[PDB]
This record gives C-alpha cells, sequence and structure tokens, in this order.
C-alpha cells in the first residue's frame, strides 16, 4: 500500500495506484484536495477543511502558507515578504522561522516543518480511511527550485507523520509521469511544465531519455495568478455599479466579498461557457447587481496579463539555452490552466507542439506521484 502525496502551498491530494488506475482520494469531507492549513483552538488542533473553514473566527492561530517557510532561514527573502501577509505570527528562533498561535489558552511555537508534518498525518489517514488498511510508504513532491534543506525538511516532515518516503520527486517530474512521459523511447526530449494556479506560478523545463529526468531551468513569478483575474472582474463590476448607480461599493468588506466570490464563481464558468450571469440581491446600499460578463469581456480584461505568462517561459528557455522550437511537450498544471484562452496562447507559442492537459490540473501533481509510489513499493 502506496501514496504519492501533492504536499501543496494552499492544497494538497493524495492519489493511490490500484487495479491499473489512479484513484484521487476524496476526505471526510468529500473533497479531492485539502486546504493545507492547521488551526489551534480553545480546546483542540483542527488541519484540513475544518480548519480553512474558521479563518474568520480564528486568524491569529490559523496556520496556513508552510511550504513558504519549511527549511528556510528566517533572513530569507521570501520569508520576510510574505510575513506581512500572514495574520499568525512568524517568530526568530535562532536563524530558523517559528510560527507562534495560542493554543489551549497557552503561547506555543512550531517549526514550520511540524506543521507541514501536521498535513501530512492528515493526508496519510485521507488515504487509510478510503483503503481500510493503514497506510505508511508514500512518494512526496516538492518544488523544483528546493534546495537540499527545503527538501530534508520535507521529508522530515513525512517522517514525523510515520511515513516512510520512499522518494521526495519534484512536482513538474511528477506532472511528466502522470502523462506517462517517461515512457516514450528513442531520442531525448525537452519538455516544459506550465503551472499557474492561484498566486504561485513556476514553469520548468525538463530533458526525457528513456525514462531518465533532468531539470533544465526553472522561472517563476510571486506575482501572477487566478487572484489577479479576478480583480480585474472585481474592478470592472465596481466600475459597472458605480456608473449606473453613482455609488462606491469598496468601502464596504462584504459586499466586496460578495462580489469577489461571485466573480472568482463566475471565472470558473466562462473556462466552459461563453458568458456567465451574476445575480447578487441588495449588494449595497438596498442595491441589485444583476449583470453578465462574456468570455470576451474575461479575456480583454486580463489580456495584459494572460500574455504576461509567457515571460517565465521565455527566462526558463533561455536559462535551459534552448529556443522555443525544440520543446516537444508542454504540460498543463495548476487550476488557472483551465481558461481556455491561456491555453490557445501556449499552443500558438509553441505551434504544433503537443498540449498535455486531459488530467485534472489539481490533481497531475499527485496522480504521477502516486503512480511512481506503487512502483517504489
Ligand atoms: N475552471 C477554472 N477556470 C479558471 N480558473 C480556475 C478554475 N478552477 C480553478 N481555477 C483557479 O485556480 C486557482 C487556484 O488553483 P490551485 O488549486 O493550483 O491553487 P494554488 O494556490 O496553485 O494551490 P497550491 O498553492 O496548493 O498549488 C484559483 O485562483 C482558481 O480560481
Amino acid at each position: 500500500p502506496a501514496v504519492g502525496i501533492d504536499l501543496g502551498t494552499t492544497y494538497s491530494c493524495v492519489g493511490v495506484f490500484q487495479h491499473g488506475k489512479v484513484e484521487i482520494i476524496a476526505n471526510d469531507q468529500g473533497n479531492r484536495t485539502t486546504p493545507s492549513y492547521v488551526a489551534f483552538t480553545d480546546t483542540e488542533r483542527l488541519i484540513g477543511d475544518a480548519a480553512k473553514n474558521q479563518v474568520a473566527m480564528n486568524p491569529t492561530n490559523t496556520v496556513f502558507d508552510a511550504k513558504r517557510l519549511i527549511g528556510r532561514r528566517f533572513d530569507d527573502a521570501v520569508v520576510q515578504s510574505d510575513m506581512k501577509h500572514w495574520p499568525f505570527m512568524v517568530v526568530n528562533d535562532a536563524g530558523r522561522p517559528k510560527v507562534q498561535v495560542e493554543y489551549k489558552g497557552e503561547t506555543k511555537s512550531f517549526y514550520p516543518e511540524e506543521v507541514s508534518s501536521m498535513v501530512l498525518t492528515k493526508m496519510k489517514e485521507i488515504a487509510e480511511a478510503y483503503l481500510g488498511k493503514t497506510v505508511t510508504n508514500a512518494v512526496v513532491t516538492v518544488p523544483a527550485y528546493f534546495n537540499d534543506s527545503q527538501r530534508q525538511a520535507t521529508k522530515d516532515a513525512g517522517t514525523i507523520a510515520g511515513l516512510n518516503v520512499l522518494r521526495i520527486i519534484n512536482e513538474p517530474t511528477a506532472a511528466a509521469i502522470a502523462y506517462g512521459l517517461d515512457k516514450k523511447v528513442g531520442a531525448e526530449r525537452n519538455v516544459l511544465i506550465f503551472d499557474l494556479g492561484g498566486g504561485t506560478f513556476d514553469v520548468s523545463i525538463l530533458t526525457i531519455e528513456d525514462g531518465i529526468f533532468e531539470v533544465k531551468s526553472t522561472a517563476g513569478d510571486t506575482h501572477l495568478g487566478g487572484e489577479d483575474f479576478d480583480n480585474r472582474m472585481v474592478n470592472h463590476f465596481i466600475a459597472e455599479f458605480k456608473r449606473k448607480h453613482k455609488k462606491d461599493i469598496s468601502e464596504n468588506k462584504r459586499a466586496v466579498r460578495r462580489l469577489r466570490t461571485a466573480c472568482e464563481r463566475a471565472k470558473r464558468t466562462l473556462s466552459s461557457s461563453t458568458q456567465a450571469s451574476i445575480e447578487i440581491d441588495s449588494l449595497y446600499e438596498g442595491i441589485d447587481f444583476y449583470t453578465s460578463i462574456t468570455r470576451a469581456r474575461f479575456e480583454e480584461l486580463n489580456a495584459d496579463l494572460f500574455r504576461g505568462t509567457l515571460d517565465p517561459v521565455e527566462k526558463a528557455l533561455r536559462d535551459a539555452k534552448l529556443d522555443k522550437s525544440q520543446i516537444h511537450d508542454i504540460v498543463l498544471v495548476g487550476g488557472s490552466t483551465r481558461i481556455p484562452k491561456i491555453q490557445k496562447l501556449l499552443q500558438d507559442f509553441f505551434n504544433g507542439k503537443e498540449l498535455n492537459k486531459s488530467i485534472n490540473p489539481d490533481e497531475a501533481v499527485a496522480y504521477g506521484a502516486a503512480v511512481q509510489a506503487a512502483i517504489l513499493s
């Protein structure tokens, strides 16, 4: 019994290979991914959906984005940057970051590694409930840009969770495995993995020859993701509200919220229809907001940001010393890759090359990991 675990920044996912097929395991709540969140309350510690779904009530003691800290030193540029966005306290313990919370009435602190071991204990359990067996063997994946210390902190995290880590595998390599690209035979191939999520955006170029993988270059954008596509919708609709009602909803938090949630939803809908309607009663000062947006207007609100996703592509290709002619395969992972327009720019840019995108983009990392875990076991 061996699983693959995508230990994620925001969401984690676990997969098992059985009856010749990966099954992606739903959690106790029915969800096939699970927030990488840990909440400390007056009485208990919650993990997964229970934790995410009380953030508003208890933000000070709800820890998330631990992958951002795992295996890093306190004065790491990434630690210092992100801290300004987290409501829980990050503490400097003699060079290493720690997360300070109130737990069962007590001040408590946790290395990011411990917090990530909590998520993995939950993922382990998710598979044990599916399977009606104890699970211990896992393949766990990390980012291609993880240095030794971060890889080690991540293995140590699986070990504390009672896991036998068969292997630590880069996320893009896991995704290439899911499409059986390690099975192709003959000459070497260059493969680009385009991974666009909610905040993260990671591009990776790998070499594959005879099943044997090699990272060639990596490139990122900390400031491009789906949240940014939603912002442009909010701005568009807040200006629509003003043109029609001469009222400014921007100073009302709950109104802005109802509108963002709706946008975020209508976005997902535009990924597979050509228009989305939104009706929100009494959105602001008793004023109803019924509107609609087309795919076209959506893409247009975002045309510069879509195009902008091609720049980490060009950095990645130039560090890897390859013309974009010599890329054989493009693999799409991360939820934002579902946006048809983004798929279209990528197909045109890699005119005549194959886009692998048919496995659920939020599940491909865990899919290939699960595939490889069954092999190593
Ligand atoms: N059908 C869809 N169309 C457009 N965007 C989508 C769709 N489904 C999900 N998304 C977007 O994908 C984004 C998040 O994807 P993902 O689950 O990869 O988050 P993430 O932060 O990358 O997770 P992790 O940090 O664990 O990688 C959200 O911004 C969401 O709106």
